[PDB]
């Protein structure tokens, strides 16, 4: 009937959900489809007014919502604080661009011969909402990914059945009640909790559901995206990296490593473009991996609720034994595994690792690594650097450091990624902007101005002048 | 070993394909592959400079196109023609438009405190073409889907496998023919013909295909779109239309008449957007039904190449079986099934008919009817008309005629189209501007601007100035 | 050494300006001069900062500025509220759209064979501040034309030297505090008052100010844009209107009356976009003008302190002497001047008056009566009402009335003006949209998307890849 | 009464045109104000038919057309082809880029509280014609400046009134020749030839002129743009430019100093956007300055119609004098002066030229040198560059030459220029994109997609719906 959610730090309750059944979730996306109903009847600017009152109150509350996050998800405080700021921010973007992003085009027909009579019509395009929006969160950004699925439906004027990830649900309960201070209309977003096998199906199937955005990984993603387009459904889907970070013989060492580490290890790795797979020329491979292994001892691993802690735990044990998998994987095809930090042994502690001499046949450099293991390749080539960085099915993110901009640009035209980074790191994203990638990465592009295009059909309206 | 194409006005033998095996098929998307190898590092002049080539190429031998298109295609010349006009001029819109629509950013980032040091970057973002798209062309536009599909993946930079219908591939033979005149290379577009459960699968599951744009029925695409998702392939579908013309009281009646019997007849009723339901006000039932009639008995039904004809066949046996079935089904649940005008009984000529008293239990109000009937009903207000237009499971276009625009404009914001027509014909499209529509009317919209976004991935590069 | 401003309601003495020397109007460019230097280094997202923040404080100061603006500018309180409450909406907007607005482009110079060696190029725009910004406001927005002129300049970088009308100079001094309030730089806005006579030259004139954006007369205007233009400077002029209102045979009577009284007679007709001419179709030409003449009778004239008061006076001697010139002319070439409604004989109240039979040779047909003077056309055609619209040399905007949208749109294609307005106030304007207009109108268009365009440079930056 | 042209290369006659009065230009005004009102009310297909067929006729007539050029304007054969080849690319740009450069918006104006009722109406954009625009051409580019301003006036409807440089005005009356076989009606443009002190005026004056665009000097452009705007009358200005070549310590010699040769006296020095000013780092400045003299030695100065001609002459006596006083005031201010190359005593060959140990009082760094005078300057410091770079009245180009594109990059951020090419020429221009700049360079931009919009006002209709 409830379901316990626990800390991945010490295991303590820290709060519990419903357990729901597949008939409470058809209720759930009934009431989202009364809450379509009214809040695409509202005029935008009542709706926009509703977004920016959200933003108010996320400022107001980021101290509770940061510990709330370092609690269930376990997130370091800093980290969670820098995610609700995010939030806050994502929900004003979505305020603010609504106006220009849902604009629509007065066509110059009178340009073409065809259809005949171009020369008396008048052809207008508007942005429709779509309906009810099935939002599928990951537990990695239970709060962000949240204000990204659920910001723009609510500007374009579609309701939204968010299902958190059952790791971490106490954050979409708690944003569900800001968005009802802030004058949301109670039936507009429906949270529902509960097991996979149980909602899953039905949140993805219901008639009334017209789109599906889901953050999550590739396996998990393709399933639920091939059963929604088979019903005529839209699907946005932002799937796993293994973004590759490129450290040429001309980098700075020193900001090369600091930012490779910081790229790796934040959030114990638990981040779609973290750092994942370090390709560095052979001339400074010594000297990074020396300065890498120095800056990975100085990390403080720990209680997230900590002000000084640097790294938390994984998520749970299912994450745990998956990255057990992946160094025995390694050690087992010749790959040099050193533990380099270790935390408490209180709760899902994962050692922070490094592997050397890793190859394309091991886990490491093939699959998604969601935890606390930083493979690093030795390269001869930029030719080689980028085949490695090509290497996978992944295309998310990709960085170089050089102080040879012009090379590193030249280099950004051979990598099959969605975006490529110079000088700084795989994590950077930009709310407002696309985010996404090539091949498996996913479908379609995550940001407040393309989300909310991905959220409405285009409507033209011809008037043939009589 | 071949497969004989057949005229559908007179049965006679047009020309033969070849029936390509899977392992043929293989050999044809691993050129393709090699094609987007070499089309991609073209300049962009260079490769608009082949779509004008093209362009002009078309108006040349559009007699000649014209008449293939009315032998395989039962096709009147007179709307052969337009078509291959129309695949002309999108030739050139697709050469005259990419500079603009291909044009990336240069984000404000310093609009943005997240992530810190915005200030420091350039963020640019490119479109790239995404490689092989696998094209899957419907019987009814060719040449014109040809165009839809080829002329926005050849100015992006994508190579292309073209499965015509086994209906209408000879069309697509003589377009290859002329790309390569153009200065197209061989390898850059690929015809593949032979039966849908032999290649089909190939088209859709091969690893190096990343796109498929289909033009067919409903449930057609939504199970090939179901399995190109699940391998993490891009997808643009146009499915089916049952387009309602609204009639209201203060039409033009003379005008509403002939545009309504043009929409639902031009070339037997196979166009996704033909005027397939049919709305009028109880006010003018009569006086326009009436109208209908005599109009329609005035069409000449017969061979597609005398330049006479206004109405040729349908496409083949299983179309003429579908229409039957959806005569006997109206008849047997209420319906008034009257023939008004009856070609020769050479081929496939399908009397052009009438259902006057339909109710939406109907097939000839539920589903698509790919064919020359046309159900009328008849409605007390807007409102009833409204609830009747959006009562099907498509979305794509919907007309008003109302020589009052205020109430046209008010009765449009409440029709789920992706396009309303006021004053004109459901028929109406601009091979420029987004073509498609809600439900399961399609993925995406089709225009020679909309095609060349969905076939190209968002880039995004990231300079942090030291 | 000190202006006194006193009301045009009862001639109180308000408060006192300086009254500034050609030297001190030097130093406020020099010192606005140094505000640019710190105003364009600040990063965007600090700047849009404090434009939100002066949004929260003028909504708080609402009733505060508008009582002021009631005692300087006669403006009664209830329109003096809206007044503040756009300017509160408009230094929003241009917080919210700076990030779009702003926005440069990534070329697709590959698309052009000249220069050679495009497929080797980047080409990226931003948009760049100019300098220093001479803003020279009109009596009449004191407040919102404050706002747009300066929440533009700040959002694009930007500082301005602000000199308000001496009619109505206090409001601008209460701004400059609200912009300090705000953490607006000291030195990115400067004040100025006096006399156009001592201090009008070097605002146009000095070199250090890159662009005059002025909102008044024509006359004024076009002398002060040739001298600005004359020593390289950017002009933006918002100039005179005489807009017509349009009534034809099927227009709602009672609806078109009470909006052209509404549209003439707000702040007793002294509005750029006033509903200035009338021309009513002579089929109910009796009908509507008894209506109008019941609406005018209705109004209250007063204090424009008091909640009841619908009209107050015009602002100060000279225009009194202008509308009776104005009376005077009409009368003696055979116009029907009748005075409908008298307010007190405090200050600068005129009488609301109707002119009929008036002829295009009158003041009140060929110049800009900002004045509650309104004259009235009676017309037989389309063609007529047509003709008498564009017969000035002002083409701001236009109002058609008539239940026949259809006929409006035609008439709208034939109608000389920036904007049409079918069923609606000549005076509807939107702070994001361009407002402005063809001939003596002015230059440019003015609002927060076109003046942040108008108040930048763009600057391309080509890297050729080596 | 005739004037008699005369080529600068042998002073032998090549033609003659009319000397026209003030009253027959007064009726060439006229024929283009019925022009505009024939090629206004054609639809956009049909306009842009006649700019793709100029387009294909100056392809065809390229060599008689680059023949012509250099005979009358001095321009050697191989540049002239180049010219002529940027005009046929730039007319037919015109027609395949106006579909989408003239589209209008659909405003989503439900964003927004102001006006009340916004939920209730439609507000659509249109570009609209302005009506006769006087085209004031430059002596330099006679086609390819024609091309700039008559493509876009064509393609957005505009007649045009062309005043040639009496130096250059045969070029005009050939293009006129061609629009005509386009089948451009002949009162559609309209070529004045005649003394600039006789016609001038009335070309600018006129109350049926609606705009002036413009490309000349300075001191001329600000005169004419003054007067213009004192009448109402938009205004384009392309003036001149004194674009600084800025060599770091580590760029490619070779490539810089070829670069920065061409650039400088590629026909004779008469560029706007030559390489005027030469500004190189103290390391490389013996390297620089002997490379550049080996290269400008090798340059052919000699007959434009010699394929081996690479500099022709200078356009005219007062040119050839404006250009002494430079030299001897160079001279004079302790400027070493040194000729490297020198052609024939036929006509108005101009020596090239180089001064060394220049200084900021010398008109060779303080005025627009329309000739083959290279001013190269020492600098210590990227600092120091960029202050004698800015040091000017001008602001079109700059160009930085560095293999370090990041220093490149935070140098093109403090220079005051309209594009900065980074290792390439100040040559470059994209003739769809921005050109123009900043301060004294000119009002405006001009490109196919700029000069559009410039050429058309911007025209909002907004319904209220009932
Ligand atoms: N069958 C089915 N039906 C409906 N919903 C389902 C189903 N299976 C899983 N899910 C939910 O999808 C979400 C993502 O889960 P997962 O793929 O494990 O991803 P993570 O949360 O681990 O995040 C990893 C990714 O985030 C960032 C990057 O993209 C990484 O690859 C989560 O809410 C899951 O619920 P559950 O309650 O968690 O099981
Ligand atoms: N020579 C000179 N130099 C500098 N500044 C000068 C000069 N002459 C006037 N002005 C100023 O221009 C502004 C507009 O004045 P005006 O043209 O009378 O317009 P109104 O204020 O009456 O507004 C009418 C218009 O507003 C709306 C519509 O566009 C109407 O036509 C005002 O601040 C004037 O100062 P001053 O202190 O007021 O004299
Ligand atoms: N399983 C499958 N795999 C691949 N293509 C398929 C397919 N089933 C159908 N198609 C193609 O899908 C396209 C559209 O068929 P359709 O019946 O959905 O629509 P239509 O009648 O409008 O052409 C055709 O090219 C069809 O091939 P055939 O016409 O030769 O049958
Ligand atoms: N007062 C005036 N009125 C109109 N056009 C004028 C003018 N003064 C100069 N022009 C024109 O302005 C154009 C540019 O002249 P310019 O000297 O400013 O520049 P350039 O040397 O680059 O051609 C020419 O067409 C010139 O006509 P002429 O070349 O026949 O002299
Ligand atoms: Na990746
Ligand atoms: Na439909
Ligand atoms: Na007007
Ligand atoms: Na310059």
């Amino acid at each position: 009937e409830v379901i316990e959610i626990k800390s991945p730090s010490n295991l303590k309750v820290i709060g519990t959900v419903k357990r729901m059944s597949k008939d409470e979730v058809r209720g759930e996306i009934e009431e989202a489809y009364k809450g379509f109903e009214t809040i695409s009847r509202m005029p935008l600017y009542k709706r926009t007014a509703i977004l920016r009152k959200v933003s108010e109150i996320l400022e107001r509350e980021q101290e509770r919502l940061a510990r709330l996050l370092a609690m269930e998800a376990g997130k370091p405080i800093k980290d969670s604080r820098v995610e609700v700021m995010r939030a806050s921010r994502l929900f004003r973007q979505a305020a603010e661009e609504a106006a220009i992003v849902l604009e629509g085009k007065n066509y110059r027909v009178d340009a073409y011969e065809y259809p005949p009579g171009n020369e008396n019509r008048i052809v207008i395009s508007t942005r429709e909402p779509i309906g009810v929006v099935t939002a599928i969160l990951p537990f990695n950004f239970p709060i962000n990914s949240f204000a990204h699925k659920v910001a723009p439906a609510i500007a374009v004027g579609n309701s939204v059945v968010v299902k958190p990830s059952i790791s971490t649900p106490l954050s979409a309960i708690e944003m569900k009640k800001i968005l009802v201070e802030a004058g949301l209309p109670d039936s507009a977003v429906r949270i529902v909790t509960g097991y996979s096998n149980e909602i899953g199906d039905e949140l993805i199937t219901h008639p009334l559901v017209g789109l599906i955005t889901l953050t999550g990984s590739t396996q998990t993603g393709l399933a639920i995206a091939s059963k929604a387009v088979s019903l005529g459904k839209r699907i946005i889907m932002e799937l796993g990296g293994s973004d590759p970070i490129i450290v040429l013989e001309d980098a700075n060492i020193d900001r090369a490593s600091s930012i490779a580490v910081r790229a790796r290890y934040e959030y114990a790795g638990q981040n779609c473009n973290a750092g994942k797979r370090i390709i560095v020329r052979e001339e400074i491979y010594d000297k990074f991996v020396k300065a890498f292994k120095e800056k990975v001892k100085a990390l403080k691993v720990g209680d997230p609720l900590d002000e000084s802690t640097d790294i938390g735990p994984v998520i749970n044990q299912e994450s745990v034994e998956k990255l057990n998998k992946a160094l025995e994987d390694a050690q087992s095809k010749g790959g040099n595994v050193e533990v380099l930090n270790k935390g408490p042994e209180t709760g899902y502690f994962f050692p922070l690792s490094l592997v050397t001499n890793p190859s394309l046949d091991m886990l490491v450099l093939k699959t998604e690594i969601f935890g606390p293991i930083a493979p690093i390749v030795s390269v001869k080539s930029d030719e080689e650097a980028i085949n490695i960085a090509n290497s996978t099915e992944y295309g998310l993110q990709s960085a170089i450091f050089s102080n040879d901009v012009n090379r590193a640009l030249k280099i950004a035209k051979e990598l099959k990624f969605g975006a490529i980074i110079i000088n700084d790191s795989t994590r950077l994203r930009w709310d407002s902007l696309p985010f996404g990638g090539f091949k498996k990465t996913g479908i379609g592009r995550e940001g407040v101005r393309d989300t909310m295009l991905e959220m409405t059909e285009n409507k033209l309206i011809a008037i043939t002048l009589l």
